[PDB]
């Protein structure tokens, strides 16, 4: 087309950090083309507090009036089902979020995936309230010399009997595979939801970020800026990906994982900081994908229909009723994005043309 | 044991650079415990000129008496069959090395490895002259959407058929695999030499790096110090090249690829330079793979006795008779290298504790 109504947009996977990094990037979100944001919970310290999730969402909400904020805690041994009800009650958060070990960002404060039993008193509240289950669903990586190897490769499809088993103890409760960067993941939701057919029977979803879309292990191997976790992988997988993301399935929908680093902690000769900026350009990302694919009458639901229904947003919660239109006039991605300041980030695809723009219009 | 007597230990694949960064690094080489190296040619611009590798060997000779180097043209279109047997005539180079255009390090200038033929005269001369020819055996990459994809994980073993030709090709031709970091290509050069055993019957060998016997995938992620071509891969790979390394075959020898940058070079947010450096403790870092694999009694094959024997290194070229002791006192390898001045160097395994030394004794 050349203008397309996407309505309320829908990102299901954010990361706005704190200070002076937050009130560069939250203003983004609408910039982008998003409407609603779930906020994950990775600070330093991790947020389990009700006040600091409170506050944190009233920082927000001042940077950004327009912009709907759904919330999470970071799961932890610190939480209690006390504070899950407590919060569900108060609608101060919508789901919780899982970090393995080690895996990755703010994560050393993080759970072992294979031993989840200790955190079932948490899934039970959780399950109750109907609340989500969002899960960086890798397992951490195994050296030793006796049981299976555990690499970046393969981490997210050792992860996958996990994923089932939480599935088949809480068949209740609301869980999303986050980020998902191979075939196997997708092959597996797919199976999950085989029976499905029309949309609020879905349990199990998988969200699909920007990035992962385009990059392949190509992209990152001497690029720090394309690191992220999960990592991106095989040709095979990204086909596999980008066939779910235009699917038209209710059980994919977008998350965008933008992870916000200064540049010096990308341009590291180790410890690379992984994650990619994506929020500045999100909707006009996806729009790329979809044109490419000749699909763009998909784009509303991966973009805005499907996370709305799995997430079960009503329309009292959301701050505005602008719509997002996209329109197809071509901008540049700018090389650095700058607070004037202290922060510079680079932009995912920096210097790229974009075909579409997106802009906000009332309801 | 403590003390090895490796005698005239080879190094068959260093990299030592020009200006500064030479003057730091060719001394590293006795000091890692190398007797003989074979310089590589991707200088900026390539060697690929008579007087040039002339000059370089005089100012590697100024600054490392003792060393014995043997030196190399790179393969490209500038080079003719009467430069390599002018090359050979006047005994200035030992071999060509062939850098696939835009794979690794200074690699714009190489070939195009589908359009080896265009090659043949070069390498007919080369066989009349018992030149060795050398291969960076990967691919460049194609993601195409057209026939089966190449990235840095499979590009090693798309190239194994382009190496099973040239051997077909020229049957009497010496030809190395430099740096094997897949099982898919030790595999093909056990089954090259089936019929081998003991050594003056090896044509076609292939060196081992010291860093690809400890890299995975995992080690470089999100560490551009570990980056390098061709990548280090999965845990069944490295295994794979411990095995060959340790397996007392003639056609396995150590080429260690040290390939210095500056610290800056490879801290880079995009474009991180690939490459090891490992020069300093070449023969330490090897002597720690050989104990842990209780398989000293190989070490000296694997550092001396196969790469001289597949060079055909004799005593009239050799700079020093000193032979190499390798000792088992403990040492700790430096957080840095650095010349003093604008030059820093991260080596392999910084900051790591390696069990054995080595020393010069002259004989
Ligand atoms: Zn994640
Ligand atoms: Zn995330
Ligand atoms: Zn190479
Ligand atoms: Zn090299």
């Amino acid at each position: 087309v050349q203008e397309i109504d996407l309505g309320l947009t829908c990102d299901m996977h954010v990361h706005v950090r704190e200070g002076a990094m937050c009130e560069l990037v939250t203003p983004k979100i609408r910039d982008g083309g998003v409407s609603i944001a779930y906020i994950m919970p990775n600070l330093q310290p991790p947020i389990t507090t009700l006040d600091r999730v409170i506050e944190y969402k009233k920082t927000l909400q001042k940077l950004a009036p327009k912009t709907t904020f759904l919330m999470s805690f970071y799961l932890s041994k610190d939480l209690t089902p006390d504070l899950i009800h407590e919060a569900a009650q108060q609608h101060a958060i919508r789901g919780v979020k899982c970090y393995p070990a080690g895996v990755t960002t703010n994560s050393a404060a993080g759970v072992d995936p294979n031993d989840f039993s200790a955190f079932y008193p948490i899934f039970k509240a959780m399950q109750e309230e109907n609340l989500v289950l969002n899960l960086h669903g890798e397992k951490p990586s195994v050296h030793d010399g006796d049981k299976e190897p555990i690499h970046v490769l393969n981490a997210e499809e050792a992860f996958l009997p996990a994923l089932k088993k939480l599935h088949n103890d809480f068949p209740n409760l609301k869980i999303i595979l986050e980020h998902c960067t191979s075939e196997s993941a997708i092959k597996t939701i797919e199976d999950i939801n085989k029976n499905v057919k029309k949309a609020t029977d879905v349990k199990v979803a998988a969200t699909l970020t920007a990035h992962h879309l385009f990059l392949t292990i190509d992209d990152w191997a001497g690029n720090p800026v394309n690191f992220c976790k999960p990592v991106a992988k095989l040709p095979n997988d990204k086909k596999a990906l980008v066939k779910a993301a235009v699917s038209g399935k209710p059980y994919f929908f977008f998350g965008s994982d933008s992870a916000p680093h200064p540049v010096q902690n990308k341009a590291n000769y180790e410890g690379v900081c992984a994650g990619v900026y994506s929020q500045s350009f999100a909707i006009p990302y996806i729009a790329q994908v979809f044109e490419e694919q000749n699909a763009l009458e998909n784009l509303k639901g991966f973009v805005s229909d499907f996370g709305i229904s799995f997430y079960e947003v009503k329309d009292s919660e959301v701050a505005s009723s602008d719509k997002a239109i996209l329109f197809k006039k071509e901008q540049v991605i700018p090389q650095v994005i700058s607070d004037g300041k202290d922060i510079s980030i680079i932009p995912f695809k920096a210097g790229d043309k974009l075909s579409w723009s997106v802009r906000w219009e009332p309801r």
